[PDB]
C-alpha cells in the first residue's frame, strides 16, 4: 500500500486514530477467529507506564486500493469517536507499509453473543436474555444518535466482555460509506448479504437507514429469545421477500413473553416510518425487563 499517495488533509485528520509498533504488539500466532474478511489475532497494547491492555486485532485483508484505504481511514475517524458502554470502542487502526490494514479493538473475554447463547453448557435465564436485548437497544440508540447506520446488526456481531456487558460491534467485511458500494462489494468478493436480518424495503430498494437497523434489531431479539436459532431456516434467502410480503413473520419463541414479541412485530412493521425508534425500544424493553424477577 502506497501511503504517500493519500490526501494530506485526510492523513492529518486520521493521525489520532493510528497506532503502531511503539505501543502495539500483534500476536500473529495467536488467532482468535477467522472470517471472510480476514483474521482476528490476540494483541497487546502498552500504555506509557508499561501497563498491558488485551486487544483483538482484526486484519482487513481485502483493503488494497487507494479508494478502499481512504474509505477505511474515514471510517476509522467516525468510529474512533465512539464512547458508549454498549458499543465496542475502536482503540485504533494500523496502516502499515507492508501488510493489510488492522483494526484494534478491546478484547472480548466471552466472545460473540450468538455463540454464548447457543452453547448448551451455558444457561442464561429469560431475564438475562431480555437484559442482553436491552443492552443492544442502548448501544443502537447511541449509534442512531450519531446517524451511524449499522446495516449488519445480528447477535453474532454483538460481543460480551469480561463482565458480560454487551458491545455492539462488526466482525464482517470492511465498512463502506455508500449503500451502492455495499452491494457492489458483496457481489465482487462473494460476501453474503444478511438477507434474513434485512428490512423489507432494504431487500426491495437496496437502501439502509436507522429504520432498517430497527428491523434487524427485532430479528436480533428473536435470536436472543430462541438462544440463537437461525431465523427462517426453512425459507430460502431468495424467497424471504415474498414471505414478508404475505404478512408473515418469525413466529413467537416458546420462552418469549407476549409484550416482547409485540415489540418484535413493531420492529418488522412494513412501513419503516411506523417502526419505533431506538429510544422508544429502550423505554419499552426497560419496562418489560422491570417485571422479570432474578
Ligand atoms: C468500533 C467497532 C464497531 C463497529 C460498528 C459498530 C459498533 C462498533 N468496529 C470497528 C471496525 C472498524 C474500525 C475502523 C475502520 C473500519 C473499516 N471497517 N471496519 C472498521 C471493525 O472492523 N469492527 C468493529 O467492531
Amino acid at each position: 500500500i502506497d501511503l504517500s499517495a493519500l490526501n494530506p488533509e485526510l492523513v492529518q485528520a486520521v493521525q489520532h486514530v493510528v497506532i503502531g509498533p511503539s505501543s502495539l504488539i500483534v500476536h500473529f500466532n495467536e488467532v482468535i477467529g477467522r472470517g471472510h474478511f480476514g483474521c482476528v489475532y490476540h494483541g497487546t497494547l502498552l500504555d506509557n507506564d508499561g501497563k498491558k491492555i488485551h486487544c483483538a486485532v482484526k486484519s482487513l485483508n481485502r483493503i488494497t486500493d487507494i479508494g478502499e484505504v481512504s474509505q477505511f481511514l474515514t471510517e476509522g475517524i467516525i468510529m474512533k469517536d465512539f464512547s458508549h458502554p454498549n458499543v465496542l470502542s475502536l482503540l485504533g487502526i494500523c496502516l502499515r507499509s507492508e501488510g493489510s490494514p488492522l483494526v484494534v479493538l478491546p478484547y472480548m473475554k466471552h466472545g460473540d453473543l450468538r455463540n454464548f447463547i447457543r452453547n448448551e453448557t451455558h444457561n442464561p435465564t429469560v431475564k438475562d436474555l431480555i437484559g442482553f436485548g436491552l443492552q443492544v437497544a442502548k448501544g443502537m440508540k447511541y449509534l442512531a444518535s450519531k446517524k451511524f447506520v449499522h446495516r449488519d446488526l445480528a447477535a453474532r456481531n454483538c460481543m460480551l466482555d469480561e463482565k458480560f456487558t454487551v458491545k455492539v460491534a462488526d466482525f464482517g467485511l470492511a465498512r463502506v460509506m455508500y449503500d451502492k458500494e455495499y452491494y457492489s462489494v458483496h457481489n465482487k468478493t462473494g460476501a453474503k448479504l444478511p438477507v434474513k436480518w434485512m428490512a423489507l424495503e432494504s431487500l426491495q430498494t437496496q437502501k439502509f437507514t436507522t429504520k432498517s437497523d430497527v428491523w434487524s434489531f427485532g430479528v436480533l431479539l428473536w435470536e436472543l429469545m430462541t438462544r440463537g436459532a437461525p431465523p427462517y431456516p426453512d425459507v430460502n434467502t431468495f424467497d424471504i421477500t415474498v414471505y414478508l410480503l404475505q404478512g408473515r413473520r418469525l413466529l413467537q419463541p416458546e420462552y418469549c413473553p407476549d409484550p416482547l414479541y409485540e415489540v418484535m412485530l413493531k420492529c418488522w412493521h412494513p412501513k419503516a416510518e411506523m417502526r419505533p425508534s431506538f429510544s422508544e425500544l429502550v423505554s419499552r424493553i426497560s419496562a418489560i425487563f422491570s417485571t422479570f424477577i432474578g
